[PDB]
């Protein structure tokens, strides 16, 4: 019903097999088999890396209730929890990898009706993180993953923030930074709001609209704050309308507060997904396979 954090033993989880790592540690594929409940369910297990100052376990379960109570249809949920000699997150497993590798791998045979349905379903995620005060600060399509080509959901591997409730802003410290997603006042001043999640959305948008190209490609990232002063931006996809683009151009603008809402942009999205090939111009798109559960009811 509600969405409730589950405390899990070491008994009622195995991992199979290493997915991915990074600074945050290692994801795994795995198994679920909760006591007594005489059910198996594939999950995404994340154990996190050993903290120099690692929280205590009331720290940790104060912010697993608050992740857990993120439920959305286009969110990846975290399920349990298990805290040992480490913590591991159990979160759903999305079956298809990330968006990115996805758009990349299948390119031949993604059409418009596809492409902005991702949209919408992003924007709605991210809208839905808005109303819960969390700010996401790596919104990129190498952080959407898909649970089937027809349905996508939101990750996070330690970047997002909560805000409080007289909270507008962010204010990060030191590190690395998804630099080609960031909005103008992040890379200059480490600040993070809504807004900014806003611009990296646009970019995420660019990134499936080319396919999966790599923004500012071949650019380094010490100089993209400056190529932004200038105003240039991320040039116009080739299946683009112009009313698409502008959406996302919008996205970057300087002024935090003349980038559209994500409450906009679903609406707008929204409209542009009813009506695909109006706004989206693919060659042979309307000949363009998905894999779909309907395949077998059309002979495909
Ligand atoms: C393009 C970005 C990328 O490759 N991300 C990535 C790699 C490995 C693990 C991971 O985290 C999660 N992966 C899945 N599912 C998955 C299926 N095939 N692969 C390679 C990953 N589900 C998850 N649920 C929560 C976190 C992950 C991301």
């Amino acid at each position: 019903n509600q969405a409730l954090l589950r405390i899990l033993k070491e008994t009622e989880f195995k991992k199979i097999k290493v997915l991915g790592s990074g600074a945050f540690g290692t994801v795994y594929k795995g198994l679920w088999i909760p006591e007594g409940e005489k059910v198996k369910i594939p999950v995404a297990i994340k154990e996190l890396r050993e903290a120099t100052s690692p929280k205590a376990n009331k720290e940790i379960l104060d912010e697993a209730y608050v992740m857990a109570s993120v439920d959305n249809p286009h969110v990846c949920r975290l399920l349990g929890i298990c805290l040992t000699s480490t913590v591991q997150l159990i979160m759903q497993l999305m079956p298809f990898g990330c968006l990115l590798d996805y758009v990349r791998e299948h390119k031949d045979n993604i059409g418009s009706q596809y492409l902005l349905n991702w949209c919408v379903q992003i924007a709605k995620g991210m809208n839905y993180l808005e109303d819960r005060r969390l700010v996401h600060r790596d919104l990129a399509a190498r952080n959407v993953l898909v649970k089937t080509p027809q349905h996508v959901k939101i990750t996070d591997f330690g970047r997002a923030k909560l805000l409080g409730a007289e909270e507008k802003e962010y204010h990060a410290e030191g590190g690395k930074v998804p630099i080609k997603w960031m909005a103008l006042e992040s890379i200059l001043h480490r600040i993070y709001t809504h807004q900014s999640d806003v611009w990296s959305y646009g970019v995420t948008v660019w990134e499936l609209m080319t396919f999966g190209s790599k923004p500012y490609d071949g650019i380094p990232a010490s100089e993209i704050s400056s190529i932004l002063e200038k105003g240039e931006r991320l040039p116009q996809p080739p299946i683009c309308t112009i009313d698409v683009y502008m959406i996302m151009r919008k996205c970057w603008m300087i002024d935090a507060d003349s980038r559209p809402k994500f409450r906009e942009l679903i609406i707008e999205f929204s409209k542009m997904a009813r009506d695909p090939q109006r706004y989206l111009v693919i060659q042979g798109d309307e000949r363009m396979h998905l894999p779909s559960p309907t395949d077998s009811n059309f002979y495909r």
